[PDB]
């Protein structure tokens, strides 16, 4: 009914003003609800909590940790251990992290209760976006969503990422009819396990009911961006089995044959319509010919996502990109309250209700710093501090590693820019190098150089998104000391040492989602890093004390080491990956 429907948005509204004046009340009682329910469990015991609940006595008691610190606690939980280890509920299954250590998943413990919270923040942003853009009931939404592949910890857990562990979850799967989670997509395409299947059918169901479109999206920009890739390179098929009404037989998924049958009909006027458009050299503004009800585009422009924005906005021709909400494997954390604002001015609501936060502010911890962590609603204006969580599913006062800026505050509520997840270097999608990962990728693949008596006077990085899928990029300068020269299979084979080495998610992205493209290395001339460092010494930069960075994100400075490229090697094939962590 679209009175019962206005009704439920001004009580989900009604519930942000509730829980934003009341954020610090809140903040408090979902301690005291972590604390009380697992005051007998392992963890807490055995640093003296003895069934304390007061916020005081937790900061001063607990410290403040780091994946590092808790994985004996985890690994036994994901070996067997059902004893009340970190939670008093049992474990359900460990989400697992983008975010890596030892190169490989964290495993984020949760219980079935988490989704109930996962469900209540998702629940909020239709009410939010609607105050907005009215009438987006009226018709669909084209995301694109994506399961990603799954594993069994060794004492028989699932280990999944936290969107797979959703979109298979009663809460997505069997969740009621919403005509705000009206998307084209069939639950059946988007639970297929085979990537390709999945991207076509959805994509082909989306064109489909092109009309009915609203709104278009995915999760990441980076994933919308490889379903404009897809359409690019399949839109012939796609128009045929729209003109025919027979679905391509390279889709041998039975369920997505069955969903798909539900919805393509023999239509040889879109099928027109469809190949008149990808005909056409100039893909700007496809989206809104293809789509042309469409308001805006929903993806994820913030953090290392940023660097997608041009591209999304030539295939959109300039639509409103909607950053909706911030969440993580560990915790789900905010919602944007102004889904209309421009990227740059993107700041996230964190809701009170979804566990306890913390924030060191940010200009080894001491034991000062520790206990004075800083509560939600006592941080400060334009101050930058690192994200804190304390959960249900046993952390407590884990370090995230993202960095937040205070932008404002919704009532007694802090609104937060997003800054960046803490060492990340380089990213193309869920992929996270961090600088430690990178150097040493670089140092296993430079063994290769010593038998040509040659080196690796300096290097650096960037992250390609000139072509889908985006790639990295090293820039490497050579030191040459001998006489037999360097062939190219030796620079292919750095660019796989490299690959080899980076982290898992990095390696899953080539082999199983084909999200990253093959690793490129690129020598540049002779006194290259030397220029760059007369560029820094200009600027102020001592002889004694510069470093070549190991990463750039400056289009000027990559356009600089780009025009003194002599030559570029590739990865020729993918690296290693296999799901689960080696060690299992
Ligand atoms: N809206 C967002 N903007 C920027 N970065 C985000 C956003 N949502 C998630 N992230 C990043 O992704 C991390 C969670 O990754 P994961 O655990 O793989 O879901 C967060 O801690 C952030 O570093
Ligand atoms: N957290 C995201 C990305 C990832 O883990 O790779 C997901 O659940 O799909």
């Amino acid at each position: 009914s679209d009175e019962s429907l206005a009704e439920k948005n001004k009580n989900k509204l009604q519930f942000i003003e509730d829980v934003t004046t009341n954020a610090d009340d809140v903040q408090r009682r979902v301690l005291e609800e972590i604390l009380s329910r697992n005051a007998d469990v392992e963890y807490l015991k055995r640093h003296g909590l003895e069934g304390r609940t007061d916020r005081e006595t937790f900061k001063h008691i607990m410290p403040v940790v780091t994946y590092e610190d808790i994985q004996p606690e985890i690994n036994r939980i994901a070996n067997g251990d059902k004893s009340q280890v970190l939670c008093s509920n049992p474990i359900s299954e460990f989400l697992t992290s983008s975010g890596t250590s030892g190169g490989e998943r964290k495993l984020m413990p949760t219980i079935e209760e988490e989704l109930d919270r996962r469900s209540l923040l998702y629940s909020l942003l239709m009410p939010v976006m609607d105050q907005f853009v009215p009438g987006l009931d009226k018709g669909k939404g084209m995301y694109f969503l994506f399961i990603k592949s799954e594993s069994k910890t060794p004492g028989g857990l699932p280990a999944r990422p936290v969107l797979t562990s959703y979109y298979k979850s009663s809460h997505f799967k069997n969740r009621p009819y919403d005509p705000y989670t009206n998307y084209t997509s069939p639950n059946q395409t988007i639970l297929c396990s085979d990537s390709y299947q999945s991207m076509y059918s959805q994509m082909l169901c989306g064109l489909c009911q092109h009309k009915e479109v609203l709104r278009v999206g995915a999760v990441f920009a980076s994933g919308f961006i490889r379903a404009i890739k897809f359409l690019e390179k399949h839109w012939p098929e796609l128009a045929r089995d729209i003109r025919t009404g027979t679905l391509s037989s390279e889709i041998t998924d039975s369920s997505v044959r069955e969903a798909v049958g539900e919805i393509l009909k023999p239509d040889p006027k879109l099928a027109d319509f469809v190949e008149s458009e990808c005909r056409k050299t100039s893909w700007q503004g496809i989206i809104t010919r293809l789509w042309p009800n469409t308001k805006y585009v929903d993806v994820i422009v913030t953090g290392t996502m940023s660097q997608y924005i041009p591209t999304l906005d030539y295939y959109s021709n300039g639509l409103p990109l909607v950053c909706t909400m911030y969440a993580s494997s560990e915790c789900y954390f905010g919602v944007n309250l102004r889904p209309l604002c421009k990227p740059s001015e993107v700041s996230y609501t964190l809701i009170p209700n979804m566990a306890y936060f913390e924030f060191l502010p940010v200009h080894a911890l001491t034991e000062k710093e520790q206990q004075e962590l800083v509560d939600l609603v006592d941080v400060k204006l334009g101050q930058e501090y690192e994200l804190v969580v304390t959960t249900y599913a046993g952390l407590y006062r884990y370090r995230v590693g993202d960095v937040l800026s205070v932008a404002g505050f919704k009532n007694n509520a802090p609104q937060f820019s997003f800054i960046c997840r803490k060492n990340v270097v380089l990213s193309i999608d869920s992929d996270k190098t961090d600088e430690v990962e990178l150097q040493n990728a670089v140092k296993n693949a430079v063994t290769h150089l010593v038998p040509f008596d040659a080196s690796l006077s300096e290097y650096t990085s960037y992250a390609d998104t000139s072509s889908i899928p985006g790639h990295y990029v090293l820039f490497w300068e050579l030191c040459l000391n001998g006489n037999t020269p360097i062939p190219p299979s030796v620079f292919e084979d750095c660019c796989l040492t490299i690959e080899e080495s980076l982290n898992s998610v990095y390696r899953q992205g080539r082999v199983s989602d084909k999200s990253i493209g093959p690793l490129e290395i690129k020598m540049v001339e002779s006194g290259t890093f030397d220029k760059l460092m007369d560029y820094a010494i200009s600027l102020g930069a001592s002889i004694n004390q510069y470093k070549t960075p190991r990463c750039v994100k400056f289009a000027p400075i990559i356009e600089l080491l780009n025009s003194r490229v002599v030559d570029s090697y590739f990865s020729p094939k993918c690296p290693k990956w296999s799901p689960g962590h080696k060690q299992w």
